[PDB]
C-alpha cells in the first residue's frame, strides 16, 4: 500500500519550497517523483509534500489538521 | 474521454485565483469538482484549470506552452 506524507531526506529533514516553488506545484512534483519515486507532490506549507509514496519511504510527523489540509489531487 | 483545461462560466470567461487561492489548491480544488464535477483542479497562472472534466464542458483557448504547464496532478 502507498501513502502520502512529507518524504524526509539523508538529514531527515522535509524538502523546503518557496517563492515561485511554493505557488506552482512543478518544483515539488519533481522531488517526489524523480527523487522519491512517488506518483506526485506540490508544496504544502512549506515542505514539498508527495502522494503515492511507497510505504518503505521515510516521512515526517505531522498533526492530522495537517495531513487532512495537505492531501488534495493525487 | 474526458479532459483538462480552464472551465469558462456563463460569461464565458474563467475562474480567477489569486492570493492564498493562488497558493493552495484548495479553492480550485473545491470550484473544478463542485462546480464543474471535475475530478481535481488548482490554480494554474490565475485561473482554475480543471483535470478530468467531461468533453462537453466549455473550456477556454490557451497555447500550447500554457496546456502544458499546467497539467500537472491530475
Amino acid at each position: 500500500m502507498k501513502k502520502n506524507g512529507y518524504p524526509l531526506d539523508r538529514n531527515g529533514k522535509t524538502t523546503e519550497c518557496s517563492g515561485v516553488n511554493a505557488i506552482a506545484p512543478h518544483y515539488c512534483n519533481s522531488e517526489c517523483t524523480k527523487v522519491y519515486y512517488a506518483e506526485s507532490g506540490y508544496c504544502c506549507w512549506g515542505a514539498c509534500y508527495c502522494f503515492g509514496l511507497e510505504d518503505d519511504k521515510p516521512i515526517g510527523p505531522m498533526k492530522d489538521i495537517t495531513k487532512k489540509y495537505c492531501d488534495v489531487q493525487i
